[PDB]
């Protein structure tokens, strides 16, 4: 992987909560999320996937992985999506948007899914 | 897996494309998709996540997968995650949102993110 | 406008809410919205732009609205946008996707927009 | 309206784009859009909706607004809504997330729609 080293480590947003990721040199991204907000405490399994050959003309390293808020201790009985993609450099960043889906009743799916941004930093 | 043996198969979603998933007793979705649209051919590795304890209320169960856009063909230089809820029944549907982010430059990554929606079902 | 006279009109979503606009040669958007869901009842003021000289090469008509959930009877204290394409012919159709932000103390304002899709007919 | 003249005036985001508003007592939203970025050049109409009578409990106003990317000089066939919420005080903002729609064929529209985030204020 181009950014395997620069991808794996521990990651932190502007909530606070701390995004711990492996990237493999297969694509894989496999790790662990807490959440500082929201229907959540300590600890939850991620999995996901990154370009392992990104582009060499300056851009971005796409990826993306999901989070189902179940674990030992609660279920929030929905899952996140992170989309985004990794900026190298002394101040590397990870740039997401993502999507949030709670399991509803059918009368409810219409409100069923939340939206927003977050931006991770090695520092915070 | 409450919902295990209803999740892990083939869909096929509006566009024809074709998501093959096992659903693990751990949470864990793993399998392939081929999209049959934009810059893409044959199968690509996909990983995700499921509420494998969902409420029994009559709720959908929470879910959502990342693939990346490389494989031995080619490089499309980007990620799609899926965020959804599972509805089983006799029509068992695989309802989402999607957020497509491409690697960009920073002067291009206002326009790196495309959203959509995809409804999946066994048959198609 | 080119597509003035396809756009004005009463159209129909797939929850049952109805949305009456007036399609202006200036490019404006204006009328009302009835939501069959949610903290919402009777009609609400909508206004938006279209583009009123569209592609000729089959291309749908980009366009867009707000609601603003607030009207004599009741004040949801959110707001919706729709953002989608006028597609005319014998089905014609106004495919939208949209945002709905609610306001939010600064704590919440991580959870303060869900995402959803509409499909709007001249009929239902 | 409770931040009519808190919202009244001109706004800047983080791509260098000017958004010139003024907020009607009636809850409107009317004024132009620069895009520093994109399709785009000189200012284009804008419309839109805002709460004028928002939470007291120290909650966002919620609002929207729309630009069609048509104006004298140039037609990108596309409509960007932002839907977002304005938080007042010294350093007051208008947080938003926004949906880029463009006018495409029936085998593009699956790759129709751009999202993303812009954050405005009044200086910059
Ligand atoms: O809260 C969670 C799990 C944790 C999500 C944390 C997010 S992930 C994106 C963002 N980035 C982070 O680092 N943290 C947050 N899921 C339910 C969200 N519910 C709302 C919500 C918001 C705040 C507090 C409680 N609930 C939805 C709901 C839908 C139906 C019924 C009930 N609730
Ligand atoms: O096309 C892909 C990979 C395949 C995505 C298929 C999606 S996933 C959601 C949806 N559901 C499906 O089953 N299939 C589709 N990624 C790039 C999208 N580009 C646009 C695009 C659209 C159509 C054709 C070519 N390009 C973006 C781009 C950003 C910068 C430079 C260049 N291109
Ligand atoms: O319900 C509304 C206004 C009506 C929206 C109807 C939408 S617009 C898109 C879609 N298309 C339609 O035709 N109808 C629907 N706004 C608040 C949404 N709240 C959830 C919600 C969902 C269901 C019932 C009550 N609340 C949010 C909330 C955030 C904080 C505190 C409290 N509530
Ligand atoms: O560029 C525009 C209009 C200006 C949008 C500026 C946005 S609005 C949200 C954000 N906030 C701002 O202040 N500025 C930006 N619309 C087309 C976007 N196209 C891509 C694009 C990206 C960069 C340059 C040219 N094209 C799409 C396209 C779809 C089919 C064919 C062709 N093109
Ligand atoms: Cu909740
Ligand atoms: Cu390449
Ligand atoms: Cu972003
Ligand atoms: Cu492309
Ligand atoms: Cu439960
Ligand atoms: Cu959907
Ligand atoms: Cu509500
Ligand atoms: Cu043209
Ligand atoms: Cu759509
Ligand atoms: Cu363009
Ligand atoms: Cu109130
Ligand atoms: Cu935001």
């Amino acid at each position: 992987g181009r950014d395997e080293a620069g991808i794996t480590g521990t990651w932190y947003n502007q909530l606070g909560s701390t995004f711990i990721v492996t990237a493999g040199a297969d694509g894989a991204l496999t790790g662990t999320y807490e959440s500082a907000v929201g229907n959540a405490e300590s600890r939850y399994v991620l999995t996901g996937r990154y370009d392992s050959a990104p582009a060499t003309d300056g851009s971005g390293t796409a990826l993306g992985w999901t989070v189902a808020w179940k674990n030992n201790y609660r279920n929030a009985h929905s899952a996140t999506t992170w989309s985004g993609q990794y900026v190298g450099g002394a101040q590397a960043r990870i740039n997401t948007q993502w999507l949030l889906t709670s399991g509803t009743t059918e009368a409810n799916a219409w409100a069923s899914t939340l939206v927003g941004h977050d931006t991770f930093t090695k520092v915070k």
